[PDB]
């Protein structure tokens, strides 16, 4: 079976579930392709009104793998960018992050319209842990959605934060026990789906406008700085020591 | 007696009290006219420094009536906009929302410089409950003042939130028991009124500048989308079922 | 010994400590000159990665003195602006505000990248207490860093807020007991300093860009309004009564 699966929850709410156990929901070729496919299916079914994006087990999304980053130090690969995949979806998305989210994997959820975190799981913008600056419009999205201060500390330190620690810190998203994350998202999705699809699409376009206007330049600027800071002598060794 | 009354609280603090019991402080012709009149009186008295805007009993403001919305589906009336009334006032305003605030009625309070909510009362941007998108620069004002995440959820769902629920959610305004709302506002007003009027007027103009610059386009854009989403076949029936 | 001293904490973290007991860390000529000197020393040592800025005893920074303000009413002096001093530093700064911070002294800390407040100490943007409008891009910086609502109330009232009161209000910075403030800052600094200096400098430039773009006009606009509201008949007497 494909590693990304779409299921119907009723009343126009659907769930896209990532389950690439081999990569722990990393940005593997099969995850990228399965996300593209499932979002294509969503775009084609006019009856769908809300997407719930979620992981499996202990993982929401692990982002780019350390093996991938090592390949990148040799100039073997370029930067993965799944933002267009998520941002192109015209109906509201709730990211039910029932498991850990690291780097690009945290951004993947934060690109969504609503986000739910697990109390027990760990979340990180870990770029600076490896010693280099973010990609993916990290600063734009984190400042908008987590607030400038959490965004600042998470980006500078690159550390792992449990959901509970983020809640205690006043993160402006719900943080609930792992076994309740998906249920919470589903309940919110059903409330949202009470509205006509036309109104949901129109509202989302309106609400998303300001960030969408700023997104391309944000991606470009982060990419440019990333290319300088990633390609420094000591980075390969720093990545090696995180395995 | 007129349904909107102005009283003096001392030291330049004044109270404008809405009491159209027949419409539960809806955007009735008498409320609109009485607000215009009382704000005219304020503009003319140089001794006034702070306005406290409040309701009566269980209601702060009910916004546009369901009867009005039904008339609108027939093209009988156009969209009410009380923003200019509030935003034109040059001295600070505290909205003492001791009662419920629905739709335009919640926005009416949020146009103020300071806002106090009742723990027991209910608050909603209920446009999407009826199935159509907001008016009144709802997204601009809610994102600025409640934060992007509360704003997102309240606008998408259209649901009723008690003050207590909003406080638990980390709303950045004081939320106190209903019997304490007006007193809290009055105490804050007296602190503010310790400053020279010239300085209050100058400061408010400075602080209000960025939102005021964005307001006209926000109103226009919301109006345009509203006209499309309001005029869809199923909306009249949705409004009917909310009586 | 000089009233501002630089010490090394290890791993590239340094501490700049203000101790002008005679002015309670006011914007005295010796504080201004000692801050300039110590930040020059920092700029010249490539091994330094994080600056912790702190006070002594009960005071972080008292900003402009009342004696200074009285001199200003006579047109004896112009407005002090230490923003360029702080904003020019290319490495991250943590303001460990273990003591009180008043007026420009609160802004001095808030210009930093990270800020830690004492539970027991008092904080104020006290301009309006004297009866005149802020300087130093107060509204820009407070709205960005404390949030629009705390910023609004603190600026309008000019009152003294204990750290504890700000924490209860949901301020988005850590607030800890006075005896723990510097330790907390030092611990955060050591986490930050784990990154390569090149990456810290690049990230800070990127993150600071939007505020830096807006800063000059903010300073200019506040200065212009300040000049009008400060030079009103009753201000000298208001300042007199705050001694
Ligand atoms: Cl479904
Ligand atoms: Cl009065
Ligand atoms: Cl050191």
């Amino acid at each position: 079976n494909a590693v990304v699966q779409l299921t119907e929850l009723g009343n126009g709410v659907v769930q896209i579930t990532m389950k690439d156990e081999s990569s722990r929901n990393g940005f593997s070729p099969s995850i990228v392709e399965g996300l593209r496919h499932c979002f294509s299916v969503v775009a084609q079914n006019q009856q769908y009104k809300v997407v719930i994006l979620t992981g499996y087990g202990n993982y929401f999304s692990s982002g780019a793998s350390k093996e991938f980053l090592i390949r990148k130090t040799r100039g073997e690969v370029e930067v993965l960018d799944l933002s267009g995949l998520i941002l192109d979806c015209e109906i509201p998305i709730i990211a039910a992050m029932q498991g850990h989210s690291f780097g690009g994997g945290l951004l993947l959820g934060l690109y969504a319209d609503f986000v739910v975190f697990s109390q027990e799981s760990v979340y990180a913008t870990n770029f600076m842990k490896y010693g280099f600056t973010p990609v993916g419009a990290t600063s734009l999205i984190l400042r908008e959605k987590l607030g400038s201060e959490l965004a600042q500390e998470m980006i500078y330190t690159g550390e792992n934060y449990r959901g509970k620690e983020l809640a205690e810190r006043g993160i402006p998203f719900p943080v609930v026990s792992r076994q309740d994350v998906l249920n919470y998202a589903q309940q919110l999705g059903q409330k949202i789906a009470k509205s006509p699809r036309l109104s949901l699409v129109a509202l989302k376009q309106h609400l998303s406008a300001d960030i969408k206007a700023k997104f391309p330049e944000a991606i470009k600027k982060e990419l440019e700085i990333h290319q300088v800071t990633f390609n420094q002598p000591e980075i390969a060794s720093r990545i090696q020591q995180e395995f």
